């Protein structure tokens, strides 16, 4: 009747063309799943279902979730499906696992998300039946399937900047949040607050010692307000959104081991956390950046809780302006938001981020002596999802 | 509270480059969803979730389930996700909807699947970071993401012929099943047995009046054993699988409206069917054609039923050899299998087929005065899914 | 000290994607060369040099002239080079052969041109070193290398329409010339005036009798002023140039056998024609359509002849407006211009047209009892070439 | 009236993806032409014709010779054509200019060649009319149009290794020649023997000051027999040709200013060289590496000279084995061959090399107090061209 989280692991997040560029999305998923199973002390052969999110499926091959499962050493006999809720994919994987466990149909599920935006292909839409004559387009699949609205063709970053302008969020407020996101991510790394959650990625090397990637690539200790203030708007000349106050494109994987509260008791397992509730809302595509505060308010109404009952928040930083506006919409103390840093500093590997923020939330709550947390994420197409957890 | 099915609708299935070539997958999904809502007498704004399957997501744009929902006239405020379980996607959308309704989290869900194999793009894996020198491959995304194993690169048709050979299923038995599949589909079309389930597709033209597609394109009244016996093996020169005794590539959409049994009773609705139970199994990728008989045997074990308790079966005809072998494994009377024809005749629009066979099963049971049916489908990667329904 | 033409042959001209679509440019060249050698009664092994024009060389393979030579049965021991003077390529092949013969370095040369605009590839300019991110272009090589200015990117048809507007050539005058070009080409075919020059193309057929293409595909007996007047401008909304009063894209080959006047006497050969003189001029790229009248005036000044000394003209119909304006610039009786039709009706297979108009000129002069002719052609990049011949 | 050479200039040769990667072929041609005009003290507006070679024309835009002419500051009013004789293109441009000047038709021509193998595109042969289904090839245009036989598809390097084997030229002899080619090119650069012929390329930067490229990139002072002997065969596992004893792919331009002997005397010019004679031969495509010795023997027969009458030779080093074998066939003293290095060290920018070896021969003769030289080059498709010059 309730689902517990036994474990939660994430790869470091790599920059576009960076540290993880030679690692497939399914291999990043595999690494995070394998670490999650080891930390849970759960046998790969006892997993009943693998539910995994990824957005840019084109060119990843049949059922990417199954490739991630096999790369983790989960046997062929374990069922799986791949889910796509754009930026929310990795979080909806976890909330679907919760719903299936709650039916009693399964009691042990691996859920999470992966993305290698470095490795997305280019596509040709007219090569099958023929262009016949005239120049046409060769299409960046990250842009076509992940970063632009299927209805308007408008970049997600244009919508982020339109919402910041309508919310009255200044360029300077966005840059101050970007600075604090970097400084919190850098401090979290240096002070050992990401050592527990991260599973390093080992990349075999011809020349000698393998490359071990153990640190988030994108956070910068030398970030300053003065440097951020010099950047030009990146999606729209009239706007306040820059390369500095919004995440770029990234690579990463994250995974959680979920079990029914009953089975966990029977096996003498101490859960990392309990899933208390989740909810999702949907709006027009252009309003997607507004959804995290709305999803939190809906989840508080559903659970009969208020904002003061929550110890920590993770709101995925799709734009600095989203963190800022969600604060005002939900009445959140910013000191309780994204306390180890967020996507502006860390990156937004879109199919992974929903799972990545839950991994981060669990460890941040544990670091602060446990309590109630909410993870909330907006997604392309106009959705918002939120999950409430208790860390003991 | 069990889940009931209020309505079930499908487009006609088109041939590759055929009658539905100018229609997007998401538009075929929209047409099926809108027909299912009208037949259920359900307002589009009362839908609480859309769960939709599609396999070749590359180039379809952000979250294709959302595109299909909007094309049906479902408002922005309705949540959605896109699921990928290769050939089983459209059936897993339905069984996930059943699981979510059984939690009480939602009471009214649209589920189904879509595919436009005619409109899948070509991809370039090296165009992003450069080929540097030497010739390389321009890749058919139906082949890369749908029709070849992610682990070996082997075509699904090679695995179908390998299993047919190991099962001792002759070329002649496969051609006989292919012939009966065509005769049954042609007879169903001619005798009015697909009129109820089909929603015609209207295609506006660059010239005069719109073209109305109201019939499955692939079944052939002129099918003969003589022609089938002359065809060459298509996937492997030593093998028994041909273009005639296996489906080719296809386009189509299918959708069902699901409601809690309690909400249906509350609104005074007469359900079209009840979902009794479902299960899934998984094996090594190369064994995928063996799964439908095993999924059926597992589902009977789970429900404490025997093969004699089931009135009709729909086993997706991934190969004629899968229908034949599944019959032996589950002990099925072939007169109760695919009685209005199956994929060898009708086609295999991969992300839609799992929903399409449920739509067909429901109507085939209604045509015999109701009863208990099982729909079972194998999928790329080595999975098998089965659902048991009751039609009143 | 003078060059004679022993023979002159051309394939029919095919429409884009039409009758010759399955024939490579080098095979069209081969067919025209082989016919020219047969009609000259010259052994393939006695040819000393092959000079062949083609504009869209990309994807044709190493030295296309050598492929055409070998397809004609000319042995490996015969030297060759491929020339590119855009639309003038096939004519400059012949005038270069004249210059080489005049040195005494060679005495027997095959010259002409070929083009298969049906078979030109598409290209990717960034796939080698990588697009990195963002959408880019897949490029029609006919557009990039043949039909647009290398300096401005402007289509040749935009320049044609700007020159017609500045010369004061009406839409109605252009349509009247297009009508007369069609009616003259249709009459030439029906009345046997193209039977001598054409070598049919034989395309082998699985099903039975081969396809023999023996007729120019594009001329239309049902062309009318009323039909032409309804077309919309095709390169530029403000312009008078349409799909009807300018050639499209085409396929074809043409070839001439050239010999020194001395060797022809020694071998007892009756030349078809003598090359008297040639010249070329160059202007800015946008003024290319002006050049044919200027080239004719320069060739008359060079030879001490006047317009009344010339019996027949061939001016390649790059636009109907070019034929009309060249008439006024050179003082030409239109009754002596393009008398068997021209490119508006027949097509413009760009690397062949310069050779094709010389083939046509020779046979038209022969039909009218011999005399002096000039062939003149404008070319992309701003050039004009003219050659004066005598048919005995 | 013979033809004289007033000036001869080349860019440095760049490595594939190296120092000249950001410079178009036509810009390298322009730089060489402008330097040749300045060194000849010839006004750009007095040039009467530009004959320029380039092999990978695909994607370079209309008539690349015209682009190179305009980039040099030659006015629109100067006629031009682009020539393709594969590897011999830049040399055939020069010998065609000689032939045209010998007619008296023109008295002042710029000739030469260019190639940017770094910037050649990739092509799609089926994108126009459609792939329909199945994977296909994205094609490197350097491979398709420059480096493979149009008839067999076999790499030029397979033919070079086949001829080396049949000629009995050991792996060790080829590596010894490779070593001497590097030592000679390095010594020529260090001792000032390329300062006169090179025109540096200035490349404006997206950052600070322009980069000046003034040295050939490919020669290596660190070349050893030890390293050469460890390399694996590159084109064929049984063969003796490696990445070390054959040139790779390269970028460069070269240009010469040619004038009638009579006009040079009239203007009181001191010619840099006189063209005495040239000839060409042709063989089967697979025999192309055998041609330079045969072209030399034919040119000696034509001029009534013997090998003892020639002071220096430039034989383009298509393979080290071609230099060695050509030496045996013509009876050349190797101390008189490629004395400032050759293509194994310097690179093989295919459409420029034939002009580049003439530029180098002229300067190498001037450095030894003048005399008679022969430049000889083999080319893809089975040709060999040789020109004899006298430097005063």
């Amino acid at each position: 009747s309730k689902t517990v989280i036994l474990s939660a692991a994430r790869t470091p997040v790599g920059k576009f063309g960076g540290s993880l560029k030679d690692v497939k999305a399914t291999e990043l998923g595999g690494i995070a799943i394998k670490a999650a199973l080891e930390r849970a002390n759960v046998a790969a052969s006892d997993v009943e279902e693998v539910i995994f999110g990824t957005v840019i499926q084109g060119g990843q091959g049949q059922i990417p979730s199954r490739q991630a499962a096999r790369a983790a050493g989960i046997p062929w006999e374990v069922q799986t499906e791949t889910v796509n809720k754009v930026c929310a994919s990795g979080l909806r994987a976890v909330t679907l696992a919760d719903q299936i466990i709650r039916t009693g149909d399964q009691s042990l599920i691996v859920a999470g998300g992966m993305e290698s935006m470095s490795n997305s292909p280019y596509i040709l839409r007219g090569a099958r039946w023929g262009y016949r004559m005239g120049n046409n387009e060769v299409i960046d699949l990250n842009v076509a399937d992940g970063l632009t609205c299927a209805f308007s063709g408008t970049h997600m970053g244009v919508y982020g900047g339109e919402v910041a302008k309508e919310d009255g969020i200044s360029r300077e407020a966005q840059d101050e949040w970007a600075y604090r996101s970097h400084q919190r991510a850098v401090s979290a790394h240096k002070e050992g607050r990401f050592e527990e959650e991260i599973v390093p990625v080992t990349i075999p090397q011809r020349k000698g010692d393998p490359i071990v990637v153990a640190k988030d690539e994108a956070p910068r200790e030398d970030t300053t307000i003065e440097k951020l203030a010099k950047l030009k708007p990146v999606f729209d000349k009239t706007a306040t959104v820059t390369a500095g106050n919004a995440p770029g494109l990234n690579d990463g994987g994250a995974a959680l081991v979920l079990m029914s509260e009953d089975r966990a008791k029977q096996e003498g397992r101490k859960p990392l956390a309990t899933i208390l509730a989740h909810t999702a809302i949907a709006v027009e595509s252009k309003d997607f950046p507004r959804t995290p505060g709305y999803a939190i308010n809906a989840l508080l109404e559903k659970t009969g809780k208020t904002i003061e009952d929550i110890d920590l928040f993770e709101i995925n930083e799709a734009f600095a302006a989203v963190a800022i506006a969600s604060t005002e919409i939900a009445g959140i103390d910013p000191e309780k938001l994204n306390v180890n840093g967020g996507a502006v500093a860390m990156g937004h590997p879109i199919g992974a981020s929903g799972a990545r923020i839950i991994v981060t939330l669990i460890h941040a709550l544990k670091q602060r002596g446990g309590g109630i947390g909410i993870a909330s994420i907006c997604s392309g197409g106009g959705q918002g999802d939120a999950v409430m957890i208790e860390v003991h």
